[PDB]
């Protein structure tokens, strides 16, 4: 028992990380098969960032302008293309350590593991959620661009995130592995507001189930509610509306604990209206929303 | 910027995990060179656990009583010895994926990465601290025994923890890789109280420095204090005494932020005496004590 913010084992990803240098800009790429993927702003000067025309900037580059370095050994770049906001650099060697993998776009409130990297060297792994406003609250320094987010779905690495930039609030934005930003962001140095951040209600309910499973029961009450009346209270505390699809995906946790989703919803209503009165749940003073129903099931049944 | 509970990349450890079976008991071992390390209670029946004589139980076992399984391929056990509470099983193959490694005993309040495993398959990585009472608040299910804790110190894996058992409070206990329990525990199914848990004061100060570095400054005040008067207030809130060695090891964070350790100590005194008044620090409502000074320096300077 116990409950931790747990990331996926990062070995399958650590063997795909490389250093990509173009001019004096060095960041990280993802070397799958015979393609190195990286943020396209690797081609930009600090002046270019103000208002880049990436097509004009990329046309001025040749294959030899890119240093791709897998550990010590230099890869030969034999071709470069642009897909949305990512560069795909063709190289002369397929990565032996290439695992089985898919590219996947995740939805607001899904979680993933970030392998934070500097100079193609993996430095750290942590778990986070795609916020409803499509930012992530990561930990990224200068040089972290091209670090990736992933899930491991039964020995298949699902890549969902490549790091591009940090907003002035200290939150993070980037793309899927086909180069489309999560959220309304563009890879240019202008003011770009993230939406209002909301609490991921389905995730909070998942974590309250995790608490019950671990014997933290004090917040259970005799009350019940409708989905409508819950969503009325939710919306007032800047919680995401809860949908029937959410209720469905909570079904398995409901079944295992024998607490109906709408009964648990009644516990959360009272917590929101009344606070925790100096109590904690799984040692937290705040309601946690970075665990999906599937994370709680995985960690509390123990899939490998 | 941003601040996350970050674990070490687990690839170097994932390549050392094996399944160890003896009778109907299956758990995890650590396969370094030509030795598989595992909890010695792998040899016990449920009846043996009440009061085992591990020497008598081990003498009744032969090399062929142990199934060591590296992924699919069965290792041949060619010799078995007992070191304190760990078994060392000699096998017929040295692990190619053996990284550079040391065995290290950590001190109360040091942090490490746990690779949680089931059936020799790595399932998850998280960061935690050795509590002052020598328990860890892990996430471990049935089958997790033999999962290991480690640090990566510049491509050298320092193994510090092997998982043995869970106390009724849902906290965890186990050994260093030479088989000595952390804390007063023994591998027997009897009542064994953990000490009083205290807050790791040096770690809280490290994290308050992390908050300043990330622009959370509201808790800084004009007051200062002596180490003595701080420790008087600390002891009352069940915080570990702060020592000059702690003040020294905080020096680098002090230098970078230009806030003397004893000035930061004055901020923490006021937080403890007055609470946070519904405010948060790095998004937490509670003071965080599972980051060492070295973790904050690593993550806020970005070593790989
Ligand atoms: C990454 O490229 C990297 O690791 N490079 C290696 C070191 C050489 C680097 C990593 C930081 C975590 N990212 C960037 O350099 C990105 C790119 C993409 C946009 C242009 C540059 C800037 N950038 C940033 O992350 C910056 N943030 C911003 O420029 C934001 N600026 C503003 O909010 C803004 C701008 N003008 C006026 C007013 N406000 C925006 C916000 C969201 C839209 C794009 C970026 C810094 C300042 C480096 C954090
Ligand atoms: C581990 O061996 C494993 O993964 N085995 C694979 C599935 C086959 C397993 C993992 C659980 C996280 N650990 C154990 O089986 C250990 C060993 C070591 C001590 C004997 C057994 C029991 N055990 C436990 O973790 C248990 N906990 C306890 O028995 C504790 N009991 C009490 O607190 C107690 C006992 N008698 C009376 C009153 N209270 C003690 C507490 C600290 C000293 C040693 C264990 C369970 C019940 C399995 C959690």
């Amino acid at each position: 028992s116990g409950f931790r913010k747990m990331a996926f084992p990062s070995g399958k990803v650590e063997g795909c990380m490389v250093q990509v240098t173009c001019g004096t800009t060095t960041l990280n790429g993802l070397w799958l098969d015979d393609v190195v993927y990286c943020p396209r702003h690797v081609i930009c000067t600090s002046e270019d960032m103000l208002n880049p025309n990436y097509e004009d900037l990329l046309i001025r580059k040749s294959n030899h302008n890119f240093l791709v370095q897998a550990g010590n050994v230099q890869l030969r770049v034999i071709g470069h293309s642009m897909q949305n906001c990512v560069l795909k650099l063709k190289v002369d060697t397929a990565n032996p350590k290439t695992p089985k993998y898919k590219f996947v776009r995740i939805q607001p409130g899904q979680t993933f593991s970030v392998l934070a990297c500097y100079n193609g060297s993996p430095s750290g792994v942590y778990q986070c959620a795609m916020r409803p406003n499509f930012t992530i609250k990561g930990s990224f320094l200068n040089g972290s661009c091209g670090s990736v987010g992933f899930n491991i779905d039964y020995d298949c690495v699902s890549f969902c995130y490549m790091h591009h930039m940090e907003l002035p609030t200290g939150v993070h934005a980037g793309t899927d592995l086909e180069g489309n930003f999560y959220g309304p962001f563009v890879d240019r140095q202008t003011a770009q507001a993230a939406g209002t951040d909301t609490t991921i209600t389905v995730n909070v309910l998942a974590w309250l189930y995790a608490a019950v499973i671990n014997g933290d029961r004090w917040f259970l009450n005799r009350f019940t509610t409708t989905l409508n009346d819950f969503n009325l209270v939710a919306m007032k505390y800047n919680y995401e509306p809860l949908t029937q699809d959410h209720v469905d995906i909570l079904g398995p946790l409901s079944a295992q604990t024998g607490i109906a989703v709408l009964d648990m919803c009644a516990s959360l209503k009272e917590l929101l209206q009344n606070g925790m009165n100096g109590r904690t749940i799984l040692g937290s003073a705040l309601l946690e929303d970075e665990f999906t129903p599937f994370d709680v099931v995985r960690q509390c049944s123990g899939v490998t």
